[PDB]
């Protein structure tokens, strides 16, 4: 690892994700290989999230990757937004197809004709389905691994309800689960909010979001999204049922969709990584503890040291810690030290002949670098205690970043200065698309975009507050900033 | 309730079963099918088992891109020649014609192996053992069939690379026995392990091992899972090379395997065990193993007694869930008990637990086996034990019947005429076979006078080949007993 995170963030990022063996490049730009070290993080996210949505009554399924042109076009605003980056298959071999078929950029238009078939009466609702799959958004802008890619893995849940109230309830439940993914699994603090009219999902009624801050770049990124689609799709796909109270009155289902992608891993890298490499929160780390023999002497001594390393390995497995003993004669201890530091293993467990003589070992925390000498007696307990402290510590520092870099401004001048110091800003906002474009133009390296209207803003909007445009009154404190 | 009869028109019976059990929904693009939760849960049960098993072997999961460039796709000419006609090509994004067309993986050898070549620079970088759970596209213009032959399907594909032949050889057979376990232990489907003939092997591989299942209603066999030894054919083309100090200066090529299993599994499960009442789920993979159905009422039933029966149903739900049996209590007040009986029989739930008032105060219940229809009266106390005992017995029973089918419909013939007779009986035949591609073509066309295809060369044939035995063609000596039959 040669580039420094605070001097060239992009070269740093590329080096960190490849040398930690998370990502490999592919010969088709914007598509990245998820090697096991990254894929394991995705599997930990999947385990937690899939269990949580099962408790809500969501079931997993799998819908086709291809959508017909006429299904794709049924919801005019949705298709208008996605059509420029929809990839089209036009032949198999050299045989042109009867009609071009599209790869899903998102599955609303694949799933909802089926929903219309399945909703025959109000008894058939709710429908609550989720799929873990890949989607393709073939934009020609520059990709960035994890954060903005042409193919990505995600989960997308689609729910249909007989009542708007039940749908509005699920929207926030799912958003709170996304916040838990970031804050409890990834140790990343996020801000819950709603998108402005300009930024909301096309075809939806409103979009709720969690926003994460990457202080290295002073930029925010959306981490997960939970939309209320209302009746905009059900009226176009005829997901209908007869009103139970009133004979012959047809009603349209109320729908939500919600998504979360492997962008998570990238945010995790950008927030916690350092100049020694990846830093893994213990909750998602493939390997939580790596055991490494040091020193290295008698044949009996070397055999006894390896035996002690495996005593530690087994007693850690005894209490469900994910542990690897790296007992390779190939590489020196210092080499392995920096290799596993590069991969972000929370704890390095060092066992040398002297410490083993003294019935103790050394535990080295990846986040702070602190070396603790621990009696062998404590091993499982202490290490668990340390892993929890690492998780909290990561969260705490990132929270202090967010608190430091998210502030209120009530004037465009204050706004601009704070923005150019590398922070995100909550300003009073009129909500109009034209004024949002004006903000993006006059704050331009990029202009600031709206990130979200926070559920809980830093300050109370005072009666009669003007927007920063000055022309119209303010409707809400809105978090603005530069965005990935 | 089912209309079509399995023994009358298998195809319409199959479509009826897969839709009315809520496994499959049709899509407006032909050859692609929606896997509804009922089917997807079977796939996830197979996934749980197989993923744990290959983790014990050292395989790690990952995810490679869906797209492959033309350059990569052509590098192993046999493989690309075999797949080219059914590779789907993306040619534009929106209305922007792409500079270069890009292909969707029909299989990921040509996606993964350039990366493997980058990662292997020494013998210590081997072995590489990766697996992905993903979707692939084979866009063939023939008639698709849900689960069995589809244009897009879910699968797992594992790709491993080794410094030596011996370890690769070992993995081929290990994975094959895992597939045999998926079929025989999870899905209660008996299979025959064997090696594909030269004509039927994976193009560009060295040899292909296979498990074949028999569908007696059709009299046809089908490949259930596959495990290839690729040898060095792909590593020489993608330069997956390494140097070892044991052999100075010689760049050695990795020995590779790839192995795949798809949602075809579920189709075979349907074709083998389904009956004229609908699906039949082996308890090992059943989303719901026991459905509890209050069948003590109509809308005229008392408000108090309704509450009592619903509470007893929830009692059974809690007990069964407490000993991890997968249970649904269907307490929907809006459907009648007979509607629920039919619904869950259609979906193949192994045990129906009926709770009525008279039995509810004789402290008993009724258990109805989906495979045999037998009704049993059970004391309340035996609930969690009894029902487990029945589930086990259903699994065994399904497997036993299936094996008695296979044992009855797989026989030996030694000349072409017995072979033709037996084959038209709706059976599959082990014959002495020379192994040659021309002769396998001849067998296919003469037997159409569709024709029989080779299914596999059994590891364990029914009989031992005589010394000097000649093939059923007569022109060359037989080299092995080979399982032939009409095939899906
Ligand atoms: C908008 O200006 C850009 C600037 N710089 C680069 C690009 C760009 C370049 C590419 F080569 C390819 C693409 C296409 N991929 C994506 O747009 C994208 C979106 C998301 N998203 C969007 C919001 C969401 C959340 N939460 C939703 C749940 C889904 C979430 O995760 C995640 C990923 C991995 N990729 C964009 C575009
Ligand atoms: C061969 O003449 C035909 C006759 N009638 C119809 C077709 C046809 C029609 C289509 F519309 C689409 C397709 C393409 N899909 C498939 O070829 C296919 C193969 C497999 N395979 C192949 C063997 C394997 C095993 N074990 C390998 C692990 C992979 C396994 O599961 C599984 C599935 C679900 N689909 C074929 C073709
Ligand atoms: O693309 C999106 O944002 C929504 C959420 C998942 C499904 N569609
Ligand atoms: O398609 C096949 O048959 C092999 C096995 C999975 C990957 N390639
Ligand atoms: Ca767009
Ligand atoms: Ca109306
Ligand atoms: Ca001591
Ligand atoms: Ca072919
Ligand atoms: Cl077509
Ligand atoms: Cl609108
Ligand atoms: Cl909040
Ligand atoms: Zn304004
Ligand atoms: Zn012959």
């Amino acid at each position: 690892l040669e580039a420094k995170k605070e001097e060239n963030l992009a070269d740093w990022y590329s080096q960190v994700i490849t040398k930690s063996e998370m990502i490999e490049y592919h010969d088709i730009s914007g598509c990245y290989i998820l090697r096991p070290w990254a894929y394991a993080i995705w599997e930990a996210i999947k385990d937690f999230f899939d269990a949580e949505i099962k408790k809500l009554g969501v079931e997993n399924c799998y819908f086709p990757m291809f959508v017909s042109q006429s299904a794709l076009e049924k919801e005019k605003t949705h298709v208008a937004d996605f059509a420029p980056e929809v990839a089209w298959v036009t032949r198999s071999g050299k045989t042109e197809l009867a009609e071009p078929i599209a790869i899903r950029p998102t599955s609303e238009t694949v799933m909802y004709p089926a929903y219309a078939k399945w909703v025959q009466s109000h008894r058939d609702l709710p429908i609550k389905l989720n799929q873990w799959c890949n989607v393709v958004r073939w934009e020609f802008k520059h990709p960035q691994p994890f954060l903005r890619t042409r193919e990505f893995l995600w989960q997308e849940g689609h729910s249909a309800f007989a009542t708007m109230e039940e749908a509005a309830e699920e929207v926030l439940q799912i958003l709170d689960l996304y916040a838990q993914v970031y804050e409890e699994l990834l140790a990343i603090p996020v801000v819950k909010g709603r998108k402005t009219e300009k930024e909301k999902f096309a075809g939806g009624d409103y979009t709720t979001t969690i926003e994460a801050f990457i202080s290295a770049s002073g930029r925010a990124i959306q981490g997960g999204t939970s939309h209320h689609l209302g009746q905009n799709f059900s009226k176009m796909f005829e997901i209908v049922f007869e009103d139970p109270k009133i004979p012959g009155e047809k009603q349209f289902a109320y729908q939500n969709s919600w998504g979360l992608t492997t962008r998570t891993i990238g945010v995790m890298t950008m927030v916690h990584g350092d100049n020694m490499g990846l830093v893994l929160p213990p909750r998602v780390a493939c390997v939580q503890v790596v055991i490494i023999p040091c020193g290295i002497l008698s044949e009996e001594d070397k055999e006894a040291l390896i035996a002690k390393c495996n005593d530690y390995r087994r007693r850690l497995l005894s209490v469900n810690i994910r542990v690897r003993a790296d007992l390779r004669d190939n590489y020196s201890p210092g080499w392995k030290f920096n290799h596993w530091e590069l991969k972000g293993v929370p704890i390095r467990l060092e066992v040398g002949p002297r410490d083993m003589k003294s019935c103790q070992f050394v535990a080295v925390r990846r986040d702070t670098g602190e070396k603790l000498t621990v009696a062998e007696n404590e091993a499982e307990t202490k290490l668990q205690a340390i892993l929890e402290d690492i998780q909290v510590t990561l969260f705490t520092r990132a929270s202090e970043d967010l608190k430091t870099h998210m502030v209120v401004a009530n004037t465009m001048e204050d706004f601009q200065k704070i923005l150019d110091s590398g922070k995100i800003v909550q300003i009073p906002f009129c909500g109009e698309i034209d004024c949002e474009d004006w903000i993006k133009k006059t704050t331009a390296s990029m202009g600031a975009k709206s990130l979200c209207i926070p559920f809980k803003p830093l300050c109370e909007l005072q009666p009669g507050a003007k927007c920063v445009c000055g022309k119209n009154p303010a409707k809400y404190y809105t978090l603005f900033g530069r965005s990935y």
